[PDB]
């Protein structure tokens, strides 16, 4: 809809091996796990699929990477084939899934993001 917060969802990247490689550095942050967009190159297949910096990874040419390691996601990317498709989410998006405690994945893409407080609304509370 016409929701000022709607925008905050995740964004999938395809991209296909462009010269001889793709054009990102992922960081592994020691803190907080998952793959990181540390930098990408304006001229390459990742930029143009949309992978923005300090965006993290969360799946990978369709498997969900949260909780997985650094060699797990990577080699998932090189299992992807001549090209791979990645599922990352903005700062701000990031922190929006965070609040609500939603896993971001394909479906948020086009999605009207979670309902806000996950459940609440007491309607028709009968319990017999």
């Amino acid at each position: 809809g016409i929701d000022p917060f709607t925008m905050l969802r995740p964004r999938l990247c395809t991209m296909k091996k462009g010269p001889s490689g793709y054009g990102f550095n992922l960081h592994s942050d020691k803190s907080k796990p998952g793959q990181f967009i540390r930098s990408v190159d304006p001229d390459s297949p990742a930029e143009a699929s949309g992978l923005r910096a300090q965006d993290r990874i969360v799946e990978v040419n369709g498997v969900c990477m949260e909780g997985k390691q650094h060699g797990d996601v990577v080699s998932a990317i090189r299992a992807g084939g001549d090209e791979t498709k990645l599922l990352v989410v903005d700062r701000e998006t990031d922190e929006f899934f965070k609040k609500c405690r939603v896993i971001p994945s394909q479906e948020h893409l086009n999605g009207p993001l979670p309902v806000p407080f996950t459940n609440g609304e007491i309607q028709k509370e009968n319990s017999r």
